[PDB]
C-alpha cells in the first residue's frame, strides 16, 4: 500500500471484533484471522509486523481499557479509548 502509517491497532482490533461477531467476544486468535483475510488493508495484514503490531497493540489496549479481557476472547470497551 502507498499508505505508510501506523493505524490505530484498537481501530483494526476492535473492527475485527465487530467483523467476527462471536458471542461473548472473540479471541486474539480470531480477531487476527479476520484482520488477514481482509483485502483492502492486506498491506498491513500482509506486513508482517501485522501479527506483532496487532498482538503489542492488543495488550496495550487492554491495559488502556480499550478491549475487555473475558477469558479467550476480547470485547471492545468504550468506556474510554484513552483509558482511565
Amino acid at each position: 500500500g502507498n499508505d505508510l502509517r501506523n493505524v490505530d491497532w484498537n481501530k483494526l482490533l476492535r473492527r475485527a471484533i465487530e467483523g467476527l461477531e462471536e458471542p461473548n467476544g472473540s479471541s486474539l486468535k480470531n480477531i487476527e484471522k479476520y484482520l488477514r483475510s481482509q483485502s483492502d488493508l492486506t498491506s498491513t495484514t500482509n506486513n508482517p509486523a501485522f501479527q506483532q503490531r496487532l498482538r503489542l497493540g492488543a495488550k496495550r489496549a487492554v491495559n488502556n481499557g480499550r478491549l475487555l479481557k473475558d477469558g479467550p476472547q476480547y470485547r471492545v470497551n468504550y468506556g474510554s479509548l484513552d483509558g482511565k
